[PDB]
Formats: structure tokens, sequence, C-alpha cells
């Protein structure tokens, strides 16, 4: 089938396209920012959102995705092999996954429309040449 | 984290391997199950249930995983290296993705509540002599 | 002490002395059945009911027991004799232990008054010669005899 | 699974690893003390309570390892071996029933929180230095 993770979110993998591929923290922060928050509700019985569900489910990827790659460099034999291995994981569903990690972190943070004009902001701001191009970048914040 | 996919809807790994591993059809039938049965409702921008949420994700998962076993068989050059990597993916991650898919769809299909008491059903009867319990195996049915 | 396990249950080992060995299933399987359909029970700090204690207990001293026989084996030095360790184990304690681990589970599936009914007809039936009664068991089951759910 | 028999009557095993081994009777006097005080009624059709339902069990599964131990020891041929065996089933089995047989005798004679109360003042005399450590060693008593 041809999913997209997003628009039962009310956004699209083109609309996280706005973000280039170096804005996208890695994996173990994102991790560490989920395991911080929400540990206790990741972890829980309930179906406290569909937010909550998504993150479960990229978790356990990511998990599966790891113990792939790591079980194949055990078993490979050369060194230059598994570097660029984990290279194409990091560079092709890293990515992926950090994009599904920071959209579903925020819209529990700091909310789904939030989270939606912040990126039409950004795509903005990532539009706009560098020589009218703000400093001051949009950013996601609960504060002033 | 120590995260459990099932617990959410009410299940355990330990209620799904419950039943035996030969039980689980092929993924590939599971997903033309959901192509059929459900496939305007995974592509429909709609919180339709967690069972469609994780489903979606699952797929998306595979798909992934796919991506990448291709990947790092084309690279190998022996197809003993490939049997070998294509076994273990079977056996581990298409195993836990067979078990996922079935309780989406199944749930989805005939219920939640059916499917775990079909879970513990199958397992007694499975793990009976066959002398002391009904001849026929447990099934699920949407037909009177 | 003379302790009978089941008079506190209702029923007795007269009345499970009929039950044969092909009918328990194995004890693997059992605390398998266990795990997955009590474990939250058994794992809690809650009195559920004595079924469970008793459950609980058995679990113990299957592990005891275990624990015991493989020590036995592993220092016996000779792999010839236990083989018969580990059989009158399986045929003694591992019996004793599926006897009761199967009563308690069905007890909590099904009513205590269900299983000891079915306990009085499966001794009429075993009871009777094959010549004269019917060659299908009576079966204790949470499923109809066809076997599909809806 | 990870069961713990005391944790449905309030405690731990690591509220009874304050005891010593050395310090649970032996289980012929554990066995004679739970005739004497409660053979009517573990040898009655009643959940009289939890406390004798694991009492009837932990005798069962006493006398089911000595039947067993025994029956081992006779097979067996050299007396070293078979002592090598019984000091085994003494140091791990027997140990782990008496613990039980204790904790459950105690209860039903003097109350469940009695008994714990008595494990946590006994940690502290066992813990407390020789030095200031009162040679009156906690001891369950009703008068």
């Amino acid at each position: 089938m041809d999913i997209d993770p997003y628009k039962e979110f009310g956004a699209t993998v083109e609309l996280l396209s706005f973000l280039p591929s170096d804005f996208f923290p890695s994996v173990r922060d994102l991790l560490d920012t989920a395991s911080a928050l929400y540990r206790e509700a990741l972890e829980s019985p309930e179906h406290c959102s569909p937010h909550h569900t998504a993150l479960r489910q990229a978790i356990l990827c990511w998990g599966e995705l790891m113990t792939l790659a790591t079980w194949v460099g055990v078993n490979l034999e050369d060194p230059a092999s598994r570097d660029l291995v984990v290279s194409y994981v990091n560079t092709n569903m890293g990515l992926k996954l950090r994009q599904l990690l920071w959209f579903h972190i925020s819209c529990l943070t700091f909310g789904r429309e939030t989270v939606i004009e912040y990126l039409v902001s950004f795509g903005v701001w990532i539009r706009t040449p560098p020589a009218y191009r703000p400093p001051n970048a949009p950013i996601l914040s609960t504060l002033p």
C-alpha cells in the first residue's frame, strides 16, 4: 500500500520535507526525550493517544532495525562493509524514524496544530534566501 | 523502554507466543488481507482506530526492513550468506510482524475480545492431548 | 499428616485416581498455560483465591524438584542412570504435579463444580469397559465440539 | 514466572533473608508443632486460611522431596555420595521448606503482622554489632 504515517495526524511526508535532513536530532536524543517525558504513558496499558501508539510502534521498529544491523555486522567479516552498511541505515531508515519521533514527541510536548504551523513557518524561513533571512529561526517553545 | 505493543489492547507477547509459530500466516497473505479489507481506511486521514494506527506503522516497518534486507542481500556475494540473513529476518522479525498483523487484522475483523479468547482457547487446545479435546482445531469465522 | 490437597477444594485423590497419565498435559505445557492466563494474578501481592495460592506453591515445589533432579543427574557420574532418575521423577512427582496443576488451572478456567462433575462423569466412563462405553471420552472445553469462534 | 511465596502474605524473600539459615528449626520440629497445633484444621475440608492452604502444600512438597531423596540414596551405592546428596538437600530444599513452614506456622500462631515486625526487629538485632548486640535475641511469644 501507499500509506502516509502523517495524514492521519494532519501532515504529510512532503510537509516535513520543508525541514532539511540536517535538522532532526539523533535517535538517542529523541529516545532520551521520550523516556524522560512520556515513559510512564508509553509503558502504560492505555490508548492514551494515537501519538503514543505510533511512538511505541516506531520505537519497536528502531529496535528491530538496530538488532538486524547489529547481527549483520557481528556475522559480517570486513569492517568497512559494516561501516557503510550502518551509514546506509542512518541515511535511509534512521532519517525516517527521526522524522517520526520528532513529529510525535513535538505533537505531545507542544501540539499538533502548533507543530504544523511551525513546519509552515520554518518552510517560509528556509525558502527565504539568506540575504533576507532573519537569524532568529522559528522554534517550538512553551516560553516567550 | 520495555514497551509491549499489545498491552494497550489487552494482550502480551506471552499470550501470542502461547500459540505455535507455525500457526501465523505468511506476511504476504496478511498484507493482501489488509489491502483487501481495510485499504481505504489505512490510506485514510482519520484516527479510525488504534488497530489501524498500529497496522499502518507495522506495514511501514516491514517495508523498511525489507528494503534493508534486499540492500544487504544485493551487496553480499554468497547465496549462502543471503539464505542466512533471510532466514534470520524471517524467523525473528517476520514472525513478530506476522503476530502483529494477525492480531490487528483479526481484531478489526472479529473483535478484540474474541481474538484474545481465541488465543487462550487455541493454546489450551494445542496443549491438550488429542483424545480428550475436540478434534477440530478452533478457527475464527464471521459466518453463522 | 494425612493431608489431601483437594479435600479443601471439594475433591479427593480417589476421584482423580481414575484420570490416566495420558490425560494430563506436560508440566511445561501447564506452566506455560498458567504463565499466559494468570501470571498477572500469581505474581500479585493479593490473595486472589485458594487456587492461586496452591498454584504458586505447586510451581515452587516443581522448581525445587527440578533443581534437585538436575543436580543429581549432573553429579551422577554415569549418563546411563540419569534416564532411570528422570523416569522415576516423571512417573511419580511429575504426575502428581500435572494432576495438581491441571486441577487448579481447570477450576480457574471453568468452575470447581464443573470440574468435579467432569471428574465424576469421567470416572463413570473410565470404569466402564470399552465394549460397553462410548469411544470418545467426555470433554472439558471452552469451545463447542465444532470449534469455530465468532 | 517470578512467584514470591510470601508476597501475598505481605513479606518477601528479602525480608526473610534477614534471618540466617541456622536460625530456622528442623523440619521434624516444625512438623511436630504443626501437627500438635493445627492437625484437625489441616486435615479439614475448609479454606480455613491461605496459611493453612500453603502449609498443606508445603508439607506435601516436603514429603515428596524426602521420598525422592530416599529413593535416590537407596539406588545410590557410595555412602559418601549418599551423604553428599542429603547434605545438598538439607542445605537448599530443606532450608527453603523450613523457611516456608516457619513463616506459616509462626503466622498462624502469632499474627502475620507480629511475624513481619519480628523479621524487621531480628534484622535490627543481627545487623547490630556484637559489642552492642543484646544477647536476648528477639523471640516470638504470646504471654
